[PDB]
Formats: structure tokens, C-alpha cells, sequence
């Protein structure tokens, strides 16, 4: 699956990994993330991510 980078801090959202600690199971596509999900490292909104 796809990876997306936070343009602010360099965190990579990997759809295969999800973000379980913040309520996101593995295999969740970036577009399926809740509108109020943010970068777990720097707090940036989804708008600041770019698909790799
Ligand atoms: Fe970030």
C-alpha cells in the first residue's frame, strides 16, 4: 500500500502500518483517515501530507 510524508516533520504514514496508538488499524488508506486525524509527531493536519 501507499506511503505519505508529513511535509513538516518527515514522519511517514504507511498505510500498511496504520497508526494503532491513535485509533487507526493497519491497512487504513490515507483518504480513509478521519478529517481530524493529525501527524502523530508534529500535529500537522492532513493537508500537509504528500503521497510518495
Ligand atoms: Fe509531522
Amino acid at each position: 500500500m501507499a506511503k505519505w510524508v508529513c511535509k513538516i516533520c518527515g514522519y511517514i504514514y504507511d498505510e500498511d502500518a496504520g497508526d494503532p496508538d491513535n485509533g487507526i488499524s493497519p491497512g487504513t488508506k490515507f483518504e480513509e483517515l478521519p478529517d481530524d486525524w493529525v501527524c502523530p509527531i508534529c500535529g500537522a493536519p492532513k493537508s500537509e501530507f504528500e503521497k510518495l
